[PDB]
């Protein structure tokens, strides 16, 4: 019989850790470069990095906010390397998905009212932001297993560099706010942090270790091809919107509030302003082309198909109340389906204030997706559009905010809608894996408890570290060595103006790599 | 509810205090705003029918 | 007795259901007859300061 009420404790071999902190070397197209030398006879391992960075102070006029995650938003790339090349790197894109199922690491990385409100300046002296430190863990491969998986420098020099995103990308601002200023002036500041081993004797052996590689698509083009496939852990598909051809204007955000309710009442609020307004006479301010229309007394206004519910409360007696009825109109030809954003609102409730002389709503019935709040301004005037399009006053218009969050997935902020309606890999020529519904992203969700998982054909269900990992394997021989994705995206209506907002596809290959220790650190490509 | 003409009785109404709130003359019905109650989940709990 | 103003009540009036006898005018007292109760043992067991 096996005791279950002791166990002898094994003595561990004889070390002391320290925290220790590094200062950088910036150097500099014009994307900043960090570089980090460790070199210390008396470490011998590290692993969990932390980079922190100092944002400065924030002054003038405007509104300005921070991205969420900002710590993570800022990094494009990460590359370990000693004098025998690249030892390990990712791209920011995949470091985010890897620490997005840590709540502890997107709270340190800065996610708090402070940062994330939009805030408004009224004088050229006025404070916005006071200066504050975020900090990014930088997951590695390095961690599974804390002290059996970590780095081990054969007394060799150790390099990490950093490159960063360029400020535009982590930065919500309207066109109020002095930008090309504030890019000159802003300066990054990075840190580097870790923890090291001093260790008496250590007793070094050869590992395995991933590295993730990705490969970008053409532009709307349903195909991508991964070349060099010898050893796949796993295949990861997802899309990212293209903004290129437009000027990245969006007509709002909601800031800290993250909740899929919270960017649909943004939505709301910015537009019911400008949907009900109390006017003496006609309201003035409008292109030409809007049809205002006075609400009757009977409090119904019937729009076609659509019947509009229009009750505000405390109105005086020389004022009517007036509603547009084609607020953002889309269409491809003069007589066929029209989607009108007016006819998406059935009931409108509210109390007029003779104060602020503005209206404050109170129940709203609506039936607005996500889609509509992620729709860019510029889609809307595009020139394929025959009407007019855009009858919001210009105060409204100087309200938009610039967009370059550089990890969008799907076409809308959140993930929600699936656009991909079938899938298809091809392993050489014969057909690898089918499917029509999610279920690879259900397991994916199931298996790393995650809320924002991606399409993922899984290969490897063996214990970390302690096994060797499983993968497919190429036969060379027989051409099975790339691996190709097909999908189709799913049909859209030709009147919906999400039907033009340009895909790509990602692939990304986690490929095996081996470690090896003979004369300082190797890695061989496995085949 | 009651078992005997005049014993104890469970009313519903008597478990609010403070009712405060503003009247509506455009929906003509009223739009209730602060209350204070001490009504527990087995009220909301009972079936209609007893 | 009772703890709040309108619930239930202990009453011992309402513990009898019939009462009758014969008045006598030569003592200036009445004689009672025949009673009917519910009356149990805890009603005479109650201390009077209760």
């Amino acid at each position: 019989r096996s005791n279950v009420f002791a166990v002898d404790s094994q003595i561990p071999t004889l070390y002391m850790p320290q925290y220790i902190s590094l200062s950088g070397v910036m150097t500099n197209d014009n994307q900043a470069i960090a570089s980090f030398e460790i070199r210390d006879q008396y470490i011998t391992a590290l692993n969990h990095l932390v980079l922190s960075l100092e944002l400065p102070e924030v002054k003038g006029m405007g509104r300005f906010g921070y991205v969420p995650y900002v710590g993570y938003k800022c990094i494009n790339h990460v590359s370990i390397s000693s004098c025998n090349g690249v030892i390990w790197e990712i791209e920011g894109e995949e470091l985010y998905n890897n620490c997005i199922n840590n709540t502890i690491a997107l709270k340190h990385s800065g996610y708090s009212s402070e940062l994330n409100d939009i805030s408004i300046g009224l004088t050229p002296n006025d404070t916005i932001k006071e200066p504050s430190t975020v900090y990014v863990y930088i997951k590695t491969p390095f961690d599974v297993e804390d002290t059996f998986s970590s780095l081990k420098l054969s007394d060799s020099k150790i390099t990490v560099t950093v490159t960063f995103n360029p400020v535009s990308d982590i930065v919500i601002r309207d066109s109020s706010f002095d930008f090309e200023t504030f890019n000159k002036e802003f300066v990054y500041v990075p840190e580097l942090s870790f923890i090291g081993y001093m260790v008496k004797n250590v007793q070094i052996k050869p590992s395995f270790i991933e590295k993730p590689r990705r490969v970008i698509g053409q532009i709307n083009q349903p195909t991508a091809t991964v070349t060099e496939v010898h050893a796949a852990t796993s295949l990861s598909v997802y899309t990212k919107p293209y903004y290129g051809n437009t000027d990245n204007k969006f007509i709002s955000y909601p800031g800290y509030s993250q909740d899929e309710k919270d960017y649909i009442d943004a939505y709301v609020s910015r537009l019911l302003d400008d949907l009900v307004i109390v006017s003496d006479g006609p309201p003035t301010g409008y292109p030409e082309s809007a049809e205002i229309v006075e609400v009757p007394e009977d409090g119904i206004v019937s729009i076609q198909d659509a019947d509009v519910y229009v009750k505000i409360d405390n109105v005086p007696d020389n004022m009517s109340v007036y509603l547009h009825t084609n607020l953002l109109m889309f269409g491809t030809r003069k007589n066929s389906f029209i989607y009108n954003i007016s006819k998406k609102f059935s009931a409108i409730t509210g109390t007029y204030s003779d104060a602020t002389k503005r209206t404050i709503f109170a129940h709203i019935s609506h039936s607005i997706n996500i889609i509509d709040t992620s729709i860019p301004v510029s889609l809307w005037t595009s020139q394929r559009n025959v009407y007019n399009g855009d009858n919001r006053s210009a105060e409204s218009k100087a309200k938009d905010l610039f967009i370059n969050d550089p990890f969008i997935k799907g076409i809308d902020f959140k993930n929600k809608t699936d656009i991909i309606s079938r899938l298809e890999v091809r392993f050489g020529n014969d057909v690898l894996y089918s499917e029509n519904g999610p279920i690879s992203r259900i397991y994916n969700e199931l298996l790393t408890k995650s809320n924002n998982g991606t399409r993922t054909l899984t290969f490897n269900f063996t214990p970390k570290i302690f096994f060797r990992p499983t993968t497919i394997t190429a036969n060379v021989s027989r051409g099975k060595d790339k691996l190709s994705v097909r999908v189709v995206y799913s049909t859209m209506d030709v009147n919906h103006p999400i039907y033009y907002v340009q895909k790509q596809l990602v692939v990304v290959c986690n490929d095996l790599y081996k470690v090896s220790y003979d004369q300082g650190v190797s890695i061989t490509k496995i085949m």
